């Protein structure tokens, strides 16, 4: 490898279907690009991609994404080889291999085919890695190779002048365990000869090499053959498939891999969503309608904000839903920490589709909103990618599905243009006298806060010192905290007065009050037309 | 010089100066590809350059 050329804070969580990618892992996707390498086709590309597209300015952070699915791989096992593939799903069924034995060069031939990524390719010159040969007075020379009778690797390797054995190579180990050795000391005794392949490097561990006798030599030059240890380099980083020998390896009629399988939905999401805990996200969203998954997404994100780990979810349920079961889903998924989506539509890309939306990839737009802007700010009025919007909801609806707190999406009409633009951050919670509960992001600014608080209250008392720093010193250290808080102003001020400490044994019980930064709801314009006369 | 660019990974990496042929605009030039030594380790820059 000479050197050459050649040529947001808050994360945020995906579910779904794709048709691509090994299930059962959370995978990081550094750009968009590379999204579609790992998840070829699904919803979840359409998730990735309308996430970070939803505008042109607030673009969604970084994103942890998983295929939830039962695939198994595609797989054949023929002649002395098991042939795997490394897609699973139905795209693996596609794949076909085969082997050809190339009289021209003595060696065995591999080609690959894949026709969904348009990918092809042939291997020639598999095995055969390096010639030997003799040149010395004598009439006859030969050679040896065997094996462990135990393990089957290679032992040593052997020249013969004639039928009798000159020199061996300690195959079992040490300075020859690489050929390149042995190509180098071969012609160290040099009425013999050694010569290597000019098709490109091989550097072949010579425990590798397969067991041969007594093959005729002078003027005829022979390789060692070890057609196995060839292909582990000719596959080394190639395409989509692996190979494991079982038996003694042949050639084969061009064949399909089979046993690709995108497998049956999954019966529920719960031992599969577990893998996003400890993963750094914050919003998650599911792509399904099924309400039994919200359930089950409403119960992670409150197992691991109970644990200090705080989290949160955007839901939309199927297609058009109706108001009926908007407040039945709302009523099944009342908890706080939870968003339901009330609106469908059509979004644009740029493949020149207009999709049908389902109310889940509107969840999706605004949960990608919700991670762009930065942190405590509302998702209040951000202007939308949306093409259409599919609506049975007017004015009046948007009062009541917003006091109800489901999130809607509202359209308006300027001078010239008309553009959509999202309405309140309010979550499932009902009861609005709790506006903490109730605004996702004043509980996003307190969740941030009282995880902030609760990391440094671990270093100045909770690492354990001594018992003799009392209550008044906790007192003033809340006070000298929420100070610096009030310095950077996203706390308004605090009542010094109003704070008050107890300790028993090695507990400490604390009581204070803080003014939120007071947030501007509504304004109403009287706008009255007059008349005076312009006179000359 | 015929020796191309996947020779020159195997003679760098067996610790051989080698030498390159490299195309300007127009003008062209030859360039020595790695400062490696002789040495064998990969992990003992100290002595592999």
């Amino acid at each position: 490898t000479r050197p050459h050329a050649s040529i947001s804070e808050k994360v945020f969580c995906l579910i779904g279907q794709a048709e691509g990618g090994e299930p059962n892992t959370v995978y990081e996707l550094r750009n968009y690009s590379q999204a579609k390498r790992l998840f070829r086709s699904g919803e979840l590309l359409d998730a990735i991609e309308l996430a970070w597209g939803s505008n042109p300015n607030y673009t969604a952070g970084r994103i942890l994404a998983m295929r939830i699915e039962d695939a198994k791989p595609a797989s054949a096992e023929i002649g002395g080889l098991k042939i795997t593939s490394k897609i699973y799903g139905n795209v693996a069924n596609n794949i076909q291999v085969g082997l050809e034995k190339n009289t021209l060069s003595d060696s065995l031939r591999l080609r690959v085919i894949f026709q969904d990524d348009r990918f092809n390719e042939v291997y020639d010159n598999i095995g055969n890695i390096f010639t030997i040969k003799y040149k010395g007075e004598e009439a006859n020379a030969t050679f040896s190779v065997e094996h462990d009778e135990e393990t089957q690797k290679a032992s040593r390797l052997v020249l013969k002048v004639g039928d009798q054995e000159v020199k061996s190579y300690d195959l079992t180990g040490g300075a020859y365990d690489y050929t390149n050795a042995i190509i180098t000391d071969i012609n160290q005794l040099p009425d013999f000869e050694a010569k290597l392949s000019p098709f490109g490097d091989k550097n072949l561990e010579s425990s590798k090499l397969d067991k041969i006798e007594n093959a005729n030599i002078k003027d005829k030059a022979v390789y060692v053959k070890a057609v196995f240890g060839d292909l582990e380099k000719q596959t080394a980083y190639n395409g989509i498939v692996s190979f494991e020998q079982l038996k003694t390896i042949e050639p084969f009629e061009l064949t399909k891999l089979k046993g690709g399988t995108n497998g049956e939905p999954p019966a529920t999401w719960a031992d599969k969503l577990d893998k996003f805990a400890h993963e750094g996200g914050y919003y998650i969203v599911p792509l399904s309608s099924k309400q039994s998954v919200h359930a089950e997404v409403a119960s992670f994100v409150k197992e691991r904000s109970d644990a200090g780990e705080p989290m949160r979810a955007i839901v939309g349920g199927g297609f058009n839903e109706s108001k009926e079961q908007l407040f039945g889903r709302q009523a099944s998924l009342s908890n706080p920490r939870v968003s339901l989506v009330a609106n469908s539509g059509t979004f644009v890309m740029d493949d020149g589709r207009k999709n049908h939306v389902p109310a889940y990839m509107v969840a999706v737009a605004l949960g990608g909103l919700a991670s762009g802007l930065e942190i405590g700010e509302s998702i209040t009025f951000k202007p939308l990618r949306v093409s259409s919007l599919d609506q049975i909801y007017e004015s009046i609806d948007l009062d009541e599905l917003n006091e109800n707190g489901i999130i809607s999406i509202e359209f308006v009409r300027n001078r010239t243009n008309t553009f959509f633009r999202i309405v309140d951050d309010v979550t499932t919670f009902n009861d609005k006298s709790d506006p903490v509960k109730a605004e996702m992001a004043v509980g996003e600014a307190n969740d941030f806060l009282v995880s902030e608080l609760k990391v440094q209250l671990e270093d100045q008392f909770i690492g354990t010192r001594t018992i003799n720093t009392s209550a008044s010193i906790i007192k003033d250290f809340i006070q000298s905290y929420l100070g610096r808080k009030k310095r950077d102003n996203e706390i308004q001020d605090f009542p010094a007065e109003d704070v008050q400490v107890i300790v028993e044994g090695n507990e400490a019980r604390i009581s204070m009050t803080v003014y939120p930064i007071r947030s501007f709801k509504k304004i109403s314009v009287s706008l009255v037309y007059k008349q005076q006369t312009l006179q000359a």
